């Protein structure tokens, strides 16, 4: 409808483009790789656009146009080459086709077009919709929390706020995708959309706003994470938790509702410390019964009933717990008086007993943040100032009331509390706020949360798990879900498997009240507590590599990593064989069990474990049991206790003591697990864990490298502590330091350099002597990296580790080198031979299983060989292990769909040849 291009003239800030329409758009170089393009058929080109309602103030970007400078667009130049306008600078042409207005984007370092539009920009309907080419191996990500799903390819998005917390809704939407053609685009507005990624055109990817202006911002970078860094320098970089928001929360109303006595066995019955039985009454549903009424302190003769007896449960359990939330939901308060500041009493003293437990407070807060008369507040009112100034209170959850509106709604109400809250605080507390019905810049300010679903489920856990990478791939690191629904228990198992595979996110919510039990980790039989306790031990445990991987995240990589962000190489990393696992950071693969599968000795059978890179061994966390990375594994046999999770080996990972709050953290030690394999490195990162000073400079960063021989080879082992750089409050100089080094021998010899100064080392003769002492080495084939889950599996889970402990030292003044002569961690590898074995046979008669062919599936089968302990099947190029019979079946097939295959035997000396490949269709 705009028609042809007439002129582009550089302005005095922008390149005008005037269309034959006589309607015109801005192009604003914002620097090399960066651009704003704004068609604005009405004619305002004013900086921000309009949101839901004028007093939504807070905006989109978190760096203003003039911010970026003038730099990048004084060195880019306009030029008439014939049937085009181009606009080029160092790193890109951005060309204009005269006649259609078509724009596209030559990427010059890869001398590649990246982007191109392949119809005019369409303004039918009071809708905005650009349409762009999609090449074969182009995949999409983004949209924010795009409920079930992450690898957009072949699909449609809705850009939504869909107040829908299930698979298949969006929890959170963002109008931000990117592509591995290497581009991400957030377009400028408040209104809904629908992206649709070739969902029936496979050639053809649309994106479609309301509205009836177009204004975006297009990013061109060859990383992830340079394409997650342009987003977060456009929308704002993602708050830093304090390290309380990595424990998991308990959150529920104690003001409000009451408790009745009922027989054992009564539809929900719940036993309390007294031994009888009760069920949970709103007041407006207790009708004849005769009840206990909640309170926060239970002062009133019912503390069993009250928030501080659920603290002392948690204690009594030896369970972590961060922050405490206990005025949850419309109508709950915190307190039971006749005034605003007789209730914020009441809270501030359960926030004192929270404190003395090592456990913050956090509110549910509304749209009124403030009393109409602040100075003169009525009973029920809502008072920030006095609930983080008088009350303590140090984190938010934001009243679905308030920011379910969606769109501006909800990043004006996140920007004004954390405004309000940090101004309250004197920035001595940074903002902990969790919330949902994002949009973009959300980040900057809160994380989310998926809403409310059922859980006693597997679908729980299933829809979960890409859910939290594509919120992650999104822009938003800070996520988290309720631990088990706030709807729904009664499973033991999915209990147990969400704690277990949550010990690897960011934010757990026990979300209680209204589940078919207590939403605790202790709500299940003593097996299920201990296992849930032994992976929040483990997640205490991992906290200095967890808030290192946080920090990442504010300017990087998100925490929850999309396998294809750790191996961009591999085809496999970007499809849905990736949708059910992720990389905890860079060193750990997490592969969940999400569904009830079982063999007959009650393990879970977990299918589909993709191991990236052919030339990668992965270590079982637990077990020390080695694999080789290039395959997909199938029937893999999971008991209850464990969760499957795979070191990368060479992988460094800072530790501290088990602790149940971050106050329980013994800030004069520092440990480091480490799997050596040639040349690694970690940054460790800390702070005061609270305060906004991170954000002025105070913080501490602490290099640790490791270079020794390959996985599972002999040689030198060099690790080097370098000098802890920077401060803060109460920053402690003096630490003792641990390694344990996964080791299969004990060494020639240890020696250690502090400072430039050698340390004398005793090899310690039994491992009492080594726990006792210091400045010494153990070479220990009886080392726990988890004694709470031996203890809880009926394992002993002994792992073989060389032990280094030196004395307490300045970690700013001086290093540590410690080297080892005759280091080596051995073990066999499955799948670690490819190489031929010519005694091995050729699995003979491959074939369809023709009688098993369904519409999604296909089932191959093959002769036995008497030397094989085991088969490979190659699908499509993908190969698959671990298959331990002569038949294998692959799902996720198209209708009526080909597919190709080989298969060869694997035996104790190597594996066949490839058999010749065959071919089945789906019906």
């Amino acid at each position: 409808s705009v028609g042809a291009i007439v002129s582009i003239e550089k302005a005095e800030k922008n390149f005008v483009i005037t269309y034959a329409s006589g309607k015109k758009a801005q192009i604003s170089i914002l620097n090399d790789h960066l651009f704003r393009y704004h068609l604005d058929p009405t004619g305002k080109f004013e900086e921000y656009p309009t949101p839901n309602d004028p007093k939504h103030v807070a905006k989109i970007t978190a760096k203003t146009m003039a911010d970026y400078g003038t730099q990048a667009f004084e060195q880019t130049n306009v030029t008439d080459s014939g049937n085009q306008f181009i606009l080029e600078n160092n790193g890109l042409k951005i060309i204009f086709e005269k006649e259609s207005a078509l724009m596209k984007v030559l990427d010059k370092k890869k001398n590649q077009v990246i982007l191109e539009e392949t119809a005019p920009l369409s303004f039918k309907n009071d809708k905005a919709t650009q349409t762009l080419k999609q090449s074969s191996q182009e995949n999409y990500f983004g949209g924010g929390t795009q409920n079930g799903r992450f690898t957009h390819k072949g699909t449609a998005i809705q850009i939504v706020n869909t107040n829908n917390w299930v698979d298949g809704g969006v929890a959170s939407p963002n109008p931000f995708y990117w592509s591995t053609a290497g581009y991400g685009v957030v377009r400028n507005t408040w209104k809904p959309g629908n992206y649709d990624f070739g969902s029936h055109d496979p050639q053809t990817t649309t994106t479609t706003h309301e509205g009836t202006d177009f204004d975006a911002f297009y990013f061109f970078n060859d990383s992830s994470a340079g394409i997650l860094k342009d987003y977060y320098e456009l929308t704002g970089k993602p708050a830093l938790m304090p390290e309380y928001g990595f424990y998991e929360a308990h959150l529920n109303a104690y003001n409000r509702d009451y408790w009745v006595k009922v027989a054992e066995g009564t539809a929900g019955a719940v036993k309390f410390e007294d031994g009888n039985f009760y069920k949970e009454y709103q007041p407006g549903d207790l009708g004849n019964l005769n009840g206990t009424l909640e309170s926060l302190n239970g002062e009133k003769e019912n503390y069993q009933f009250s928030a501080r007896a659920v603290i002392d449960r948690y204690k009594k359990n030896d369970m972590p717990l961060g922050w405490f939330l206990p005025n949850d939901g419309y109508g709950a308060g915190y307190g039971q008086t006749d005034s605003l500041d007789g209730d914020v009493q009441n809270l501030k003293e359960f926030t004192d007993y929270a404190q003395a437990n090592g456990v913050e407070v956090g509110l549910w807060t509304q749209s009124n943040l403030h009393p109409a008369d602040p100075k003169n507040p009525k009973k029920g009112e809502r008072d920030i100032a006095k609930e983080v100034s008088v009350a303590g209170v140090k984190a938010l959850k934001t009243d679905v009331a308030w920011v379910g509106y969606g769109y501006s709604f909800g990043l004006n109400g996140v920007e004004d509390a954390a405004n309000v809250f940090v101004k309250e605080t004197d920035g001595a507390v940074r903002p902990m706020i969790v919330s949902l019905d994002g949009w973009a810049g959300t980040q900057r300010h809160a994380g989310i949360w998926t809403g409310d679903q059922t859980g006693g489920q597997w679908e729980y856990i299933r829809f979960h798990i890409p859910t939290y990478i594509g919120t992650s791939l999104s822009g938003q690191p800070n996520v988290g879900s309720d631990m088990d629904g706030i709807f729904g228990g009664k499973n033991k198992e999915v209990n147990i498997r969400d704690f277990q595979w949550k010990t690897f996110t960011p934010v757990q919510l026990n979300m209680d009240g209204w589940g078919s039990n207590p939403k605790t980790p202790f709500a299940f039989d003593q097996e299920a507590t201990d296992l849930n306790r032994a992976y929040l031990k483990l997640k205490s445990m991992m906290m200095p590599y967890n808030y290192s991987i946080a920090k990442e995240s504010v300017d990087g990589l998100p925490m929850v990593r999309a396998m294809a962000l750790e191996f961009p190489n591999e085809g496999t990393a970007y499809t849905k064989d990736s949708q059910y696992q992720y990389m905890w950071g860079p060193n750990l693969l997490v592969a969940p069990i999400y569904n009830g599968n079982q063999d007959e000795a009650g393990n879970s059978i977990r299918d589909g474990i993709y191991l990236p890179d052919e030339k990668q061994v992965w270590v079982d966390l637990f077990t020390g049991e080695k694999y080789q990375g290039g395959r997909v594994l199938n029937g893999v046999k999971t008991p209850l206790w464990k969760v499957p999770v795979f070191v990368k080996d060479g992988s460094i990972i800072p530790m501290t003591n088990p602790n149940n709050n971050p106050k329980e953290i013994q800030r004069d030690q520092r440990s480091f697990l480490i799997y050596p394999n040639g040349a690694t490195s970690f940054n460790m990162y800390e702070d005061d864990g609270i305060s906004t000073s991170y954000e002025a400079g105070q913080s501490a960063t602490t290099k640790i490298n490791s270079q020794g021989p390959k996985s599972n080879e002999k040689g030198d082992l060099t690790v080097t502590i370098e000098p802890t750089k920077g401060s803060y409050k109460d920053f402690v100089d003096e630490r003792s330091t641990t390694l344990d080094l996964l080791a299969s021998e004990a060494p020639e010899s240890v020696t250690a350099m502090v400072g430039g100064t050698e340390v004398t080392l005793k090899q310690a003769a039994n491992k009492e002597e080594f726990l006792a002492g210091t400045n010494l080495y153990y070479f220990d084939k009886e080392f726990q990296v988890n004694q709470y889950l031996s203890e809880a599996s009926g394992e002993k889970l002994n792992q073989s580790a060389l032990s280094v402990k030196l004395a307490k030292q300045s970690v700013t003044a001086k290093d540590v080198q410690i080297t080892v002569k005759g280091f080596i961690n051995k073990g066999t590898v499955d799948g670690g031979n490819t190489t031929v074995d010519d005694q091995l046979t050729i699995p003979a008669n491959i074939a369809i299983n023709e009688e098993k062919t369904t519409p999604s599936s296909l089932t191959l089968q093959w002769d036995q060989v008497t030397e094989a302990t085991s088969y490979e099947v190659e699908r499509d190029g993908t190969v698959f292990g671990n298959i331990q019979t002569n038949t294998a079946t692959f799902d996720g097939f198209s209708f009526l769909s080909e597919h190709t295959f080989r298969v060869r035997a694997v035996g104790k000396n190597g594996v066949s040849e490839w058999s010749e490949p065959i071919k089945g269709k789906t019906q």
